[PDB]
């Protein structure tokens, strides 16, 4: 019990690439939070920045606005999504300011997580242990109509504002992604101590 921050450290290093972990440690100590003393947040971190490069590398995107997989595109001569999450904060606002000015758009109030270049939005995803419907309407009350939403619960509900957004085998590779984290936590007894996004 006081030993569940290094049992979910353990657990991080088994479940994620590095690239995905140095990334979350990054964002953390940026907020001036130990990982080690914060194993949820970290947790949630690498979980939230798996699903966003699981949603921009699945097509690419040529001059005129059309899509390719990556296995369809290659050899033709940019993922469809510029990717927000996963850098320093500070980083991040200048390519949200960047992306809103190159593209003629009003830049949002809050910091997106992804950049959609076929429809220009931007794009916030959240992940939560409860319901996926209620947390869409609580991230509606602040970002309003500024950006689309995808929202994943791990119980396999999930809320988007777009339907065309993600095919069924791209929310299959989420939701199964997420159902299988939370089958290795709950064998662990760290699933009902999670403190998940939706209460941060
Ligand atoms: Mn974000
Ligand atoms: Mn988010």
């Amino acid at each position: 019990a006081m030993g569940s921050g290094m049992a979910m450290d353990t657990f991080i290093t088994r479940n994620f690439q590095t690239t995905i972990i140095q990334k979350a440690k990054n964002t953390m100590a940026e907020f001036s939070e130990d990982p080690e003393l914060q194993p949820a947040m970290l947790f949630n971190t690498c979980v939230h920045l798996e699903v966003c490069y699981v949603i921009s590398d699945m097509n690419f995107l040529d001059e005129e606005g059309k899509s390719y997989t990556a296995l369809e595109g290659q050899g033709k001569e940019r993922p469809q999504y510029e990717v927000i999450e996963g850098m320093p904060r500070t980083i991040a606002w200048m390519v949200q300011r960047s992306l809103a000015q190159e593209h003629g758009i009003e830049t949002p109030k809050y910091l997106a997580d992804l950049f959609d270049y076929k429809t220009k939005r931007f794009i916030e995803v959240g992940i939560t242990k409860g319901l996926a419907d209620d947390y869409f309407w609580k991230k509606k009350e602040k970002l309003g109509n500024s950006m689309e939403l995808m929202i994943f619960s791990y119980n396999q509900d999930y809320s988007l504002s777009n339907e065309s957004s993600l095919d069924e085998e791209g929310k299959g590779r989420v939701l199964s992604r997420l159902t299988e984290l939370q089958a290795e936590l709950s064998l662990k007894n760290l699933w009902q101590v999670l403190i998940g996004e939706e209460d941060v």
